[PDB]
């Protein structure tokens, strides 16, 4: 393999020692295959169904539950017999939540798609080569093609390896490498070497890239690199060497797990110490075995009370909803977990042409020389109208209408436009619009022609399909297009050789019409054309031309300028080598300037507003274009990235200036830059790394397979809905309408989603805190189980999930896009907030335990234990004589439990209202603000009545409905919650740090 683009035609055949007429020999093929390997992109992640499920049981919180479901399965099995048929219900429900939960993880994943697998498609199944054992061409599998052997490709064929072209069999060879370079039109290939050893792929005119298509022609070539060493295999290597972090929330989740693990084990050490007097008890006492069942059975209650089981459900249904909500605004979010790391974006690098602008070119101004008398000079500037490609508009000189024929300068400018142009128009009936056929800036030229019919040829007497290429084909019949010197970035221009048509145009027949960048072609102009006559380019005339070119392309117009010229007396046809673009700049010299054409790519309207919102939201926007740095900047000023008068010396670099910088200033330029002139893929990936070294959340746009490694590296890669499918699969989101204003509409929902999603998380987390306080009082004291695991699940999954998912429908703040981007290191609960849940929890923990111990003691209808030990329920059946006058089975009564479960369920609807806002009082922000919330609270309550009054339900949850007075006890305990928090909110607002 090797950098063949520069060597030559023989230096390559020699390097490998292979004959262009024989190919590689069977022995060579064997050795080469051993040294370079097969022509493939490496294998895949052999992730097995067994490992995928094991991945499921590696979370700390999922393991903690699995252990509990076991301890609970052993209890609800052996020790505990008869008197209960529900044993196993507890272990069974926990297992469902797990195994069922793991299905989510395995389905979710099986439907996921690898960006690196998307490339595998750009590989032809087979290829055509010339081996040294058959004169006929053989057609083997692309997999066996090797560096060095002679390959043949023709139209349709998809290039099998990176090939260095030896000789073109056809008259012309056209390749389509848009996916790998971004070039829209099929490009022309050659055989002569490219001197530069560090050329970009756009300039390796003598190379075929594995993965592209042969648009036109047939040619032979020697295979340079194979498999992973090809321009596409090198991309596969960057996307694979790259590592995806994880949405900050997923990080805060690993953090919460580690903690909710340390705390749990502490709670047991604590509970154990609180009950240390037991080491001061009778050795023969008894109940020894019952005590262990109490602690083992409270361990399962502790675990299902600490972990928020409904959450994974509430979060993914909140995202899936928003997903659909964004999709109505052309933002197709692929990865859900990524909706969070969007609200946090601080920098947005967008591509210009398709996303920032319309990419719908049109000429607005023209100008030809009118007089050149010594140092005096007068131009002839025109204005044209029409923004579509539609041949409808007029040419107005000085605001005033004009007939283009009346100017001779304008007769030529119009041919150079219709002759030096590979693109045309087309009118369809389907949508009744004029559709650009070839290129955007070329089709804009044929359109210019139609609007200024210099010959005034009749046309209103024609249809619309035809009207399209009317004035153009009349000029096509006046000159005969011999050949054409294609565009190449070296000279930045193109031309066409044209001889006349008949004796009606015999005079000075052979002409050469060239159009290119102004600086370029104007240096090669020895004359100017004033009408039908001619003069020598002189200092004054040249400065008068270059200035107007500056105003047009740097002024508020931000027009892209084209200079058109002609080579009056071209070289003899025979004296031209029409197959080596290197010499092409020699044939386009000694020109006579004819005029320049200034066109415009109108920027999408809503873009100008989107840029403004980012200014307010505190997000930095970087424009990445191709325009020279002069107009690249101008475009920034027009849209808002830069101020009309704002300085831009250190905030706008070109790909070259940036490279010339030392790693230090390079990294410093990235924290202030807002526009990058001419950059390639190399650059898009470096800027991400620098933007990342400042711990920034960056968005990046792309469409080609060459944009894949950069989209994967940016926190959120935004692929174009019209770009390749490999880009889409390496991106978090896809802009259906390639509109930049769509990104900003998506950075807003992300902030909205996360704000709501932030509330319901704090909510659910706080109720878990309360259930833990309860279980911890119940055991520290010795009291009888107030709350059972089965009940807690119902609550965490259903009765709390409903008020939880409804909080996701909260009204978005009105200043969401006036605040800076959120920091990813912002914790969900800390400072004062940590203290309110610390207090609210401590409250419900008391309310639940208490409301149960109440029905025991000061209970209008139940046992009774004013101040004595109802806590020693463990030791009674045998201690009935000692303070125990009654039945030792009341301690398994349902009333106490449904007492404490009703105080939890209601203290939860209360807390769901305190959660409509972090610090806003309920008087200032009423519950009816969110209807879904109130409506879910009802469904929760009724859902609560269901498991009390039904039949199999009250039995399996161990709950017996409670009378109307016991319900009023629940309210008198619960409701005051809304007060304890209203008071805590008042604190935060008033007395405190704002
Ligand atoms: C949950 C039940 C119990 C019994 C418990 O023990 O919760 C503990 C206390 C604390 C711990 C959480 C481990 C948690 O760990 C962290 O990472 C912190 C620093 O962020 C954290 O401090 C907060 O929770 C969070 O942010 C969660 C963000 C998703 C507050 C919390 C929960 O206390 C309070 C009062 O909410
Ligand atoms: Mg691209
Ligand atoms: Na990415």
């Amino acid at each position: 393999m090797e950098a063949a683009h520069s060597k030559s035609t023989e230096e390559c055949l020699a390097y490998f020692g292979v004959s262009e007429t024989t190919g590689l020999t069977p022995d060579q093929v064997k050795r080469h295959l051993e040294k370079y390997g097969h022509n493939e992109l490496p294998a895949e992640e052999g992730k097995s169904l067994w490992e995928l499920v094991i991945e499921q049981f590696e979370d700390l919180l999922v393991r903690i539950l699995l252990l509990a479901a076991c301890i609970s399965f052993v209890l609800a099995w052996f020790e505990e017999g008869e008197e209960t048929i529900t044993a196993f219900v507890e272990p069974f429900v926990i297992l469902l939540i797990l195994i069922a939960n793991a299905i989510v993880g395995v389905w979710q994943e099986r439907n996921a798609e690898n960006a690196i697998e998307a490339l595998k498609e750009y590989e032809p199944e087979m290829g055509k080569v010339y081996r040294a054992d058959r004169k006929s061409v053989q057609r083997i599998k692309a997999r066996d093609i090797v560096p060095g052997d002679i390959v043949e490709v023709a139209v349709g064929d998809k290039v099998p390896a990176d090939i260095r072209i030896l000789s073109i069999k056809s008259t012309t060879l056209r390749v389509d490498q848009s996916i790998l370079t971004g070039e829209s039109v099929s490009v022309i290939k050659h055989t002569e070497p490219v001197p530069d050893p560090r050329a970009v792929n756009q300039d390796k005119k003598n190379m075929l890239f594995s993965g592209t298509n042969i648009a036109a022609g047939k040619a032979l070539g020697i295979v340079a690199t194979t498999g992973v060493s090809t321009e596409i295999g090198k991309i596969r290597d960057q996307m694979a060497a790259t590592e995806q972090d994880k949405t900050p929330l997923q990080q805060k989740l690993d953090e919460f797990g580690e903690q909710l693990s340390k705390v749990i084990s502490l709670i047991c050490v604590a509970v154990w110490l609180i009950n240390i007097g037991h080491f001061n008890d009778p050795v023969h006492g008894g109940s020894w075995i019952r005590g262990a069942i109490y602690y083992f059975k409270i361990a399962v209650a502790l675990a299902v009370a600490a972990i928020p089981e409904g959450l994974p459900a509430v979060i993914t249904t909140c995202l899936a909803l928003g997903t659909r909500r964004m999709a109505k605004k052309n933002a197709i979010v692929r990865s859900l977990p990524s909706v969070e790391t969007l609200g946090c974006t601080s920098v947005i690098c967008s591509d210009k042409t398709g996303t920032l602008t319309t990419n719908q070119m049109s000429v607005c101004k023209m100008f030809i020389i009118d007089k050149v008398d010594g140092d005096f000079c007068s131009l002839n500037e025109f204005s044209i109208t029409g923004s579509t490609y539609a041949p409808e508009g007029e040419v107005l000189k000085n605001d005033k209408p004009i007939r283009s024929g009346q100017f001779d300068g304008l007769v030529e400018l119009a041919t150079i436009c219709a002759l030096c142009n590979d693109s045309s128009l087309d009118f369809n009936e389907t949508k009744g619009v004029y559709e650009k056929v070839g290129e955007a800036t070329e089709t804009a030229l044929t359109t210019l022609v139609e609007k200024m019919n210099v010959f005034n040829t009749e046309v209103r007497n024609l249809s619309k399909v035809e009207r399209a290429n009317a004035c153009n084909s009349v000029i096509r019949q006046l000159m005969k297009k011999e050949f054409t010197l294609e565009f190449s970035r070296d000279r930045k221009s193109m031309s066409v050789y044209c001889s006349p048509a008949k004796s009606s145009r015999a005079a000075v027949g052979n002409k050469m019409f060239v159009k290119g960048a102004p600086e370029g072609v104007i240096d090669r102009c020895n004359y100017v054309r004033v009408g039908t006559t001619r003069v020598p380019m002189t200092g004054p005339v040249k400065e008068k031309i270059l200035s107007v070119i500056k105003e047009w392309g740097t002024g508020r117009d931000t027009l892209r300028c084209l200079a058109l010229a002609t080579r009056d007396t071209p070289p003899k046809r025979e004296e031209m080598v029409l197959d080596d673009s290197s010499r092409f700049m020699e044939y386009e010299t000694d020109l006579t300037f004819v005029g320049v054409v200034g066109m415009l790519d109108p920027p999408r309207k809503e873009v100008m507003g989107s840029i403004q919102l980012c200014r307010d939201a505190g997000i930095r926007v970087i424009m990445i274009t191709g325009d020279n740095k002069g107009t690249a900047i101008a475009i920034c000023r027009r849209i808002g990235i830069f101020g009309e008068n704002e300085e831009v010396a250190d905030r706008a670099y070109t790909g070259r200036e940036f490279d010339d910088l030392p790693l230090a200033e390079q990294r410093e330029a990235c924290r202030r830059a807002c526009c990058f002139a001419r950059v390639e893929p190399s650059h898009k990936s470096k800027i991400v790394e620098y933007l990342q070294s400042y711990d920034e959340i960056t968005a990046m746009t792309g469409d080609g397979v060459n944009d894949a490694p950069a989209l994967k590296k940016a926190e959120i890669g935004i692929a174009m809905g019209s770009g390749t499918a490999v880009a889409k699969t390496a991106s978090e989101m896809v802009l259906a309408d390639d509109n930049f204003s769509t990104i900003v509409a998506a950075v807003e929902e992300g902030r909205a989603i996360y704000n709501n999603m932030k509330q319901f998380i704090r909510y659910l987390i706080s109720s878990n805190v309360g259930e833990v306080v309860c279980i911890f009082l119940t055991a520290a004291l010795g009291l009888p189980e107030a709350l059972i695991p089965v009940q807690l699940l119902w609550v965490n999954l259903v009765t709390d999930g409903l008020p939880a998912t409804a909080l996701g429908f909260n009204p978005p703040d009105l200043d969401i896009m006036d605040r800076p981007p959120r920091s990813p290191k912002e914790p969900l609960i800390s400072g004062w907030l940590f203290f309110r849940y610390m207090a609210i929890g401590g409250y419900v923990g008391a309310a639940t335990v208490g409301a149960a111990a109440w029905w025991f003691m000061y209970a209008e209808d139940g046992p009774g234990v004013t101040y004595h030990q109802l806590t020693h329920f463990m030791q009674c059946t045998e201690d009935h004589p000692h303070f125990e006058g009654l039945d030792c089975e009341i301690f398994e009564a349902p009333e106490p439990m449904t007492m404490a479960l009703s105080v939890l369920v209601t203290i939860e609807m209360c807390n769901a209202l305190n959660s409509l806002s972090e610090n806003q009082s309920l008087m200032r922000m009423p519950p009816w603000v969110n209807i879904w919330l109130l409506g879910s609270i009802c469904l929760s309550m009724s859902l609560h009545f269901l498991i009390l009054y039904v039949d199999p339900l009250p039995m399996i949850f161990k709950l017996k409905a409670l009378d109307l007075t016991q319900w009023l006890m629940v309210l008198k305990i619960s409701l005051p919650v809304i007060g304890l928090d209203e008071i805590l909110k008042f604190i935060a607002r008033n007395y405190l740090e704002g």
